[PDB]
């Protein structure tokens, strides 16, 4: 038993909910909150501005310290840092950004990170500003996250046309 509230099943492990993922986070303050990351963790606009904006830059700060020292994340990889007053840990996780060119079968291998965590809330990878098709999304999450995820859609209407197409 968690604390999430309000999700449809989809399946065995994977729920879903039209929802700011910003304030489900602060609401469940969950383990691991599922950030939608670019490689140089600059948290600039769509879920990753929203939840910067949201620790008040301290994300950010944070980020900016493990670039210097790490480099770049790879398309397709993850680092896990503080999830500051939205989260223990935040899971920066980056999707292929379409908008950039980048190769859509790395969203598998980005969603594959998530099975290292027992239970995320998280976003669709790749979906929103990265351009992705987001019922796309969805089967690959489905297909790929064996632990139990919880998915904030932000946009309603765009939450009804994934649920009434799941199949
Ligand atoms: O796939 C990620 C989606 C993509 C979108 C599609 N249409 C509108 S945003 N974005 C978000 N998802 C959940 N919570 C969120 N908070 C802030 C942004 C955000
Ligand atoms: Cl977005």
């Amino acid at each position: 038993v968690n604390s999430f509230s309000g999700y449809l099943k989809l399946t065995d492990n994977v729920y879903i909910k039209n929802a700011d993922i910003v304030e489900e986070a602060k609401k469940v303050k969950p383990t691991v909150v599922v950030n939608a990351a670019n490689v140089y963790l600059k948290h600039g606009g769509g879920v990753a501005g929203a939840l910067n904006k949201a620790t008040n830059n301290a994300m950010q700060v944070e980020s900016d310290d493990y670039i210097a020292t790490n480099g770049p994340l790879k398309v397709g990889g993850s680092c896990v840092l503080s999830g500051h007053n939205l989260a223990k840990h935040c899971l920066h996780v980056v999707g292929p950004n379409v908008n950039k060119g980048e190769d859509i079968q790395l969203l598998k291998s980005a969603y594959e990170n998530f099975n290292q965590h027992e239970v995320l809330l998280a976003p669709l990878l790749s979906a929103g500003i990265f351009g992705a098709d987001p019922i796309h999304s969805l089967r690959v999450c489905v297909d790929t996250v064996r632990t139990n995820v919880y998915l904030a859609v932000f946009d309603k209407n765009l939450y009804d046309k994934l649920v009434s197409s799941f199949l």
